[PDB]
């Protein structure tokens, strides 16, 4: 079946790119990166912000439908921080993905899951 | 290797929100927060936040030294916004996203704090 739209970056800077789809202009993913020096009792935070915004009918006016990701830790800690990604897709589907949390209802028996192991 | 993550239990709870946390590591959080709201429409919007204490790296002859180090933060919040009533194409671009995320994140260098212009992001909309 069919491959997914490529977008494009509109706007372009060292520290955002923000990319549309060149023909459906309203849809967006952006991407904003911070880097920082932090104390820890030395390291570099990234802080990256990730926000994907789709314009969509009511069942007529469009609604924005968006999602803000935002993951901050230090650089020298990344391996972890993409196990951190992992576990937090995992958690996030098994309320939202395949549960009932779009419709503003928590199952308080989700099997959440740390990304360390036993 | 291991693939038996641990399980969190919830600790506090409301209607709105719940935080589970790791018995054994209870630092380590996962906390779902939802708002629903008629605005005609029915808003959901869900918040979802990582925390992780995290050892910072030991210096070059630290482990022969028995040093511990402090722990830093790691924090990842995902703030989900739509109407109940196109959810289902809201569960669309949730996968949408996590997939752009990881092409710059997961497998790319954003993580180090820089972005690659070329990478390949995509609509959830197809061709």
């Amino acid at each position: 079946s069919m491959a997914n739209k490529p977008m494009q970056p509109i706007t372009s800077t060292a520290n955002k790119i923000v990319w549309s789809d060149p023909t459906r202009l309203s849809t967006t993913f952006s991407a904003s990166l911070l880097r920082q020096r932090v104390k820890v009792g030395e390291l570099n935070n990234v802080s990256g912000q990730y926000v994907s915004v789709y314009k969509r009918p009511a069942p007529m006016p469009n609604e924005n439908q968006s999602i803000r990701t935002v993951i901050s830790g230090s650089a020298e800690n990344l391996a972890t921080l993409k196990a951190e990604w992992e576990t937090h897709k995992r958690n996030v589907d098994t309320l939202f993905a395949s549960g009932n949390a779009g419709l503003g209802f928590l199952d308080p028996t989700a099997a959440i899951v740390s990304s360390d192991t036993t």
